[PDB]
DNA sequence: CCGACGGCGCATCAGC
DNA sequence: GCTGATGCGCC
DNA sequence: GTCGG
């Protein structure tokens, strides 16, 4: 990556401002200019050049000055070494531990993986799976291992009901070579945005994987959305692959497109996607597409066909997933 | 200057 | 119990 | 923190 280095000074301020300021637009701001940066083909020789990108303002500029100039960041370092703060963010790499629940910890003098390990009483469901598994979910996924889990779930969705389909998004279906977890979108026809005809939809997929003992945890669970644990099978004498985050997330089947984009991303293409649809006069969620009305009401849902269909309504060129990884 | 910044599912909790 | 607010998660 | 009105 060009420009590797400014980029990860700017995460690792995004991750302050969320983690331990708890300001989520200074987190997002971070994000657009990391993002933007990322993707600018040049590597970059001045704060300058950099503030000419859309996301980068003043105070970035300056910041890209500082660490062009000397290759690092005393904002940065001070931060490193303010405990408080070192604290926080360990605690929020915990799947389920937040910037408030971390603060909360360290104030009750939970501050360590050993802390958190003797302290399992003080932990909800989530945080408790978080913590069990906390090594195995900083790990990546080697596409070739998502490809195999691919073909596990949608082989066993198959066999609960042959209507059902599953597909893989995320940055899966950006061509990524790894994936932090698994993201699978799933449809069955007997669920569409004018009714519900069968129970059960997402429970009788999610018992069909426990079953086969492919999902091993659960971290929440509702009518349209599991989050949980997965892990794929192991041969003989061969040392067991980590544990995975898996997501699971039914859409009503005649929603797919809208769906399948927003379960596609990347996040920040979502919200760069999506900002230009309000700036359009459109709203997008996961489900449709909508037209505001003068008052800022939301209008009734416009006729979708196609991933594209979305693109068009908001005058953007169709981008294909591999080019969504903002 | 200053309001807006994407949108929503599930878990947990307060107030009634 | 329900409703609404908040935390945390997903892209 | 950055942007647009
Ligand atoms: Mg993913
Ligand atoms: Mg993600
Ligand atoms: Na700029
Ligand atoms: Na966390
Ligand atoms: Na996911």
């Amino acid at each position: 990556t060009l420009n590797g280095g400014i980029t990860d000074m700017l995460t690792e301020l995004a991750n302050f401002e969320k983690n331990v300021s708890q300001a989520i637009h200074k987190y997002n701001a971070y994000r657009k200019a990391a993002s933007v940066i990322a993707k600018y083909p040049h590597k970059i020789k001045s704060g300058a050049e950099a503030k000419k990108l859309p996301g980068v303002g003043t105070k970035i500029a300056e910041k890209i000055d500082e660490f062009l100039a000397t290759g690092k960041l005393r904002k940065l370092e001070k931060i490193r070494q303010d405990d408080t703060s070192s604290s926080i963010n360990f605690l929020t790499r915990v799947s389920g531990i937040g910037p408030s629940a971390a603060r909360k910890f360290v104030d009750e003098g939970i501050k360590t993986l050993e802390d958190l390990r003797k302290n399992e009483d003080k932990l909800n469901h989530h945080q408790r799976i978080g913590l069990k598994y906390f090594g195995d979910f900083e790990k990546r996924i080697p596409r070739e291992e998502m490809l195999q889990m691919q073909d596990i779930v949608l082989n066993e969705v198959k066999k609960v009901d042959s209507e059902y389909i599953a597909t893989v998004c995320g940055s899966f279906r950006r061509g990524a070579e790894s994936s932090g977890d698994m993201d699978v979108l799933l449809t069955h026809p007997s669920f569409t945005s004018e009714s519900t005809k069968q129970p059960k939809l997402l429970h009788q997929v999610v018992e069909q994987l426990q079953k086969v003992h492919f999902i091993t945890d659960t971290l929440s669970k509702g009518e349209t959305k599991f989050m949980g644990v997965c892990q794929l099978p192991s041969k003989n004498d061969e040392k067991e692959y980590p544990h995975r985050r898996i997501d699971i997330r039914l859409i009503p089947k005649d929603q797919y497109y809208c769906g399948v984009l927003y379960f596609t991303g990347s996040d920040i293409f979502n919200k760069n996607m999506r900002a230009h649809a309000l700036e359009k006069g459109f709203t997008i969620n996961e489900y449709t597409i909508r037209p505001l009305g003068v008052t800022g009401v939301a209008g009734e849902p416009l006729p979708v066909d196609s991933e594209k269909d979305i693109f068009d309504y908001i005058q953007w060129k169709y981008r294909e997933p591999k080019d969504r990884s903002e």
